[PDB]
């Protein structure tokens, strides 16, 4: 009696966590709390969906960006 509502809410969950994951960097930029905030919001978005190209592709990009938070460790924190 709510399987469709469950599915649409499961999909909306991916969007809403991904939106926090985007919006967070948009509202404050970057410090070391990004690693938890992004790995959470975008993997938590991924928790619902992988086959939705955009939703995973955006977390995969964010995994490249979490990679780049540690490239930035090598390039800046370890060398400034």
């Amino acid at each position: 009696e709510d399987q469709q509502h469950k599915q649409e809410l499961h999909k909306l969950m991916a969007r809403c966590f991904l939106k926090l994951g985007e919006w967070q960097l948009n509202l404050q930029g970057i410090n070391e709390s990004t690693i938890p905030k992004v790995l959470q919001y975008y993997s938590a978005a991924t928790e619902h969906d992988r086959s939705w190209y955009k939703a995973w592709h955006a977390w995969a990009v964010m995994n490249f960006e979490a990679v780049l938070h540690y490239k930035h460790q090598n390039q800046a924190r370890d060398e400034k």
